[PDB]
């Protein structure tokens, strides 16, 4: 298997906030996305508002300091680094997308669930029902659930 966090208590911090959405709505989407993974593993996530965190959540555009520049509107929506120090774990969202609560634009929550999967050590799935399948598709958020493949994947890494 690939890198995993060698601890079950994992911190995150939101570096900055997209202007596409209300700040409260970003906080909510991210909290909910971590909860999805916490709900099927022994992992515990703690939000920090200031200081050192394992997973940094970042909205940025174009070339943004890592060796993986974003590409404008469309195309690549987001990327994340697997567990490790520094940029390890970090989840980056392309600000040239239009981030949403809803079905229009790109849903932050669903994209974050995907991204968070990578920040925890998952790669892509070949199951089209899996949140880790590498195509963005809106599905009703109130009824969203991880597929059986996603749960096998993450439980193979933790627990
Ligand atoms: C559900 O969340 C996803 C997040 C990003 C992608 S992506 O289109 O930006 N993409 C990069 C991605 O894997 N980063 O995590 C797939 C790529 C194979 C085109 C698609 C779905
Ligand atoms: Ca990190
Ligand atoms: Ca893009
Ligand atoms: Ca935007
Ligand atoms: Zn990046
Ligand atoms: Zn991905």
């Amino acid at each position: 298997m690939g890198p995993v966090w060698r601890k079950h208590y994992i911190t995150y911090r939101i570096n900055n906030y997209t202007p596409d959405m209300n700040r409260e709505d970003v906080d909510y989407a991210i909290r909910k996305a971590f909860q999805v993974w916490s709900n099927v593993t022994p992992l515990k996530f703690s939000k920090i508002n200031t200081g050192m965190a394992d997973i940094l959540v970042v909205f940025a555009r174009g070339a943004h300091g890592d060796d993986h520049a974003f590409d404008g509107k469309g195309g690549i929506l987001a990327h994340a680094f697997g567990p490790g120090s520094g940029i390890g774990g970090d989840a980056h969202f392309d600000e040239d997308e239009f981030w949403t609560t809803h079905s229009g634009g790109t849903n932050l929550f669903l994209t974050a669930v995907h991204e968070i999967g990578h920040s925890l050590g998952l790669g892509h799935s070949s199951d089209p029902k899996a949140v880790m399948f590498p195509t963005y598709k809106y599905v009703d958020i109130n009824t969203f659930r991880l597929s059986a493949d996603d749960i096998r994947g993450i439980q193979s890494l933790y627990g």
